[PDB]
């Protein structure tokens, strides 16, 4: 199936854009990332970063991670970042997401080899 870092790369990168440039930027990537299908992701975070960016965080600060594990990093330097937030009126299939534009440092947790980014935490 589809790997953690295949999938961190699907549901985490925006290369394309430097940030989101409308209201409409989460309703419209959260269905091109096919994050809808059977159900609304109800949370999500967009990095727009270049993909070298965002993997180099798995050799930058290690920090402690929710769950105890030993993996997870921060990014030295602030990124833009776009969250995603599902309406509480939201519903299928029409998913309705509230979009936030801010700069803020990303943690993620790494495994493998090559040592990448296989789930977001946060953004501080």
């Amino acid at each position: 199936k589809e790997t953690a870092a295949a999938k961190f790369e699907r549901q985490h990168m925006d290369s394309s854009t430097s940030a989101a440039s409308s209201s409409n930027y989460c309703n419209q990537m959260m269905k091109s990332r096919n994050l809808t299908k059977d159900r609304c992701k109800p949370v999500n975070t967009f990095v727009h970063e270049s993909l070298a960016d965002v993997q180099a965080v798995c050799s930058q600060k290690n920090v402690a991670c929710k769950n105890g594990q030993t993996n997870c990093y921060q990014s030295y330097s602030t990124m833009s970042i776009t969250d995603c937030r599902e309406t509480g009126s939201s519903k299928l299939p029409n998913c309705a997401y509230k979009t936030t534009q801010a700069n803020k440092h990303i943690i993620v947790a790494c495994e493998g080899n090559p040592y990448v980014p296989v789930h977001f935490d946060a953004s501080v």
